[PDB]
RNA sequence: CUGUGAAUG
């Protein structure tokens, strides 16, 4: 352990007779923190009835010097009881609350970037986010770097919930910058194609997208948010073929077609990248999940085309004779491309969906295509899950 | 014959 002399017994460790006001008037409640029993009994001590003076202590020693609450907030036993005194202090409403926030505004602006890189600082940070003054929470905000390490902080592991907490509880007006520096085509690459910097990246199209929980409140804040919308599509729509294809940003792709309250912007992402390309995407790994979303998705008269490619949209081999459905129906991708198409078919002659006749058509022909090779499907999983709805890359050319 | 995305005692 890292306990001071005073506080231990003939054997080394912590005396049990010890209360939290001893630690408190010794000063050493900075040995106490870092440590993994003294932790514990600093937790246990402030459970308690504690009197005025005690918190003014625990304030004071805990959250009112930097480098003290630099060393705790970075340990990782002490990041845990800073929280504590912090969501303590900010419950306390004496003459020192404001005092104490600024304080606390102050030490973690200092240190900003490399707080946020810290796997336990970063817990303090989105504490202070959520609970701590607003004015002073957005004051924290633009701490923030601009250069490179704004994208280390956006794909770090621990880091990135930090910015997405900053998107849930401050306001657009403070990290607009980081939507204009997610939207540089540069960095939009490094940060969708990775696993947490995507997750960021969804979390700010989610917020940027006006719904039921996110309602505006002023013209400016509606205009605001729709110009930063507008300026991150363009971006995420200029290389959506890229995205739509990662093994982390497809999921960004499949947002904006599921969500129908980015309707345009679906409809461009099907019609820039996804059209002409059905039967490649859907024997993608990533992007048939993408295929599925915009065959879920898709309005009627893009619908109708998607349909009409898969069926007749590409010549069929000229050494087997097969055409899009067959290769799709086969493969280890693009079966599941298949199955959602029957299901809309099947959900539509029933009343799940609702021009009726095309879809007549189209389960025809697919029911024609299943009742054909029934062995076949009958031979593996996937064509058993299409015959109960009834009741490697390989190309080809364009029509 | 099934197919892909979040970090502390």
């Amino acid at each position: 352990n890292v306990l001071p002399t005073w506080s231990l017994d003939s054997n080394g460790e912590m005396r049990s007779r010890l209360s939290l006001s001893e630690v408190l008037d010794s000063g050493d409640l900075m040995k106490f923190a870092v440590d993994k029993t003294g932790c514990q009994f600093l937790e246990k001590a402030v459970k308690g009835s504690l009197t005025s003076y005690q918190k003014f202590q625990l304030f004071e020693q805990v959250i009112g010097r930097k480098d003290d609450f630099l060393k705790l907030s970075t340990n990782i036993f002490g990041n845990y009881f800073v929280q504590e005194i912090i969501g303590m202090s900010l419950t306390t409403y004496d003459d020192d609350n404001i005092k104490r926030q600024e304080k606390l505004k102050n030490f973690i602006s200092s240190q900003m970037t490399d707080m946020c890189l810290d796997k336990f600082a970063c817990r303090v940070i989105q504490s202070s986010l959520q609970n701590m003054d607003l004015s002073l929470a957005c004051k924290l905000v633009q701490a923030l770097p601009r250069d490179a390490r704004l994208i280390a902080i956006c794909v770090d592991q621990n880091a990135n919930h930090v910015i997405q907490k900053v998107v849930a509880v401050i306001p657009l007006k403070n990290w607009e910058f980081i939507v204009d520096f997610v939207a540089t085509p540069e960095h939009l690459r490094q940060i969708c194609f990775d696993k947490y910097g995507c997750r960021v990246v969804q979390t700010i199209i989610e917020k940027l997208t006006a719904d039921s929980i996110n309602v505006d409140l002023t013209s400016a804040a509606q205009h605001l948010r729709e110009r930063a919308l507008q300026r991150l599509m363009t971006s995420v729509t200029n290389r959506c073929q890229e995205l739509a294809t990662n093994e982390y940003a497809n999921y960004i792709i499949q947002h904006i077609v599921s969500n129908d309250d980015l309707a345009v912007y679906r409809e461009c992402i099907i019609e820039k990248c996804l059209m002409r390309n059905l039967l490649s995407l859907s024997q993608e790994k990533f992007a048939s999940h993408v295929v599925e979303k915009a065959f879920l998705h898709a309005p009627m008269e893009l619908l109708a085309e998607m349909m009409d490619e898969i069926f007749d949209g590409y010549m069929p081999h000229p050494g087997t004779g097969k055409d899009a459905l067959d290769i799709m129906m086969f493969h280890q991708f693009g079966n599941y491309v298949v199955q959602c198409m029957l299901t809309i078919c099947c959900d539509a002659v029933s009343g799940r969906r609702q021009h009726a006749n095309s879809f007549q058509v189209w389960l025809k022909k697919l029911h024609s295509r299943v009742t054909k090779e029934r062995h076949r499907l009958s031979r593996f999983s996937s064509g058993k899950k299409m015959i109960e709805t009834l009741a490697g890359n390989l190309r080809l050319m364009r029509t």
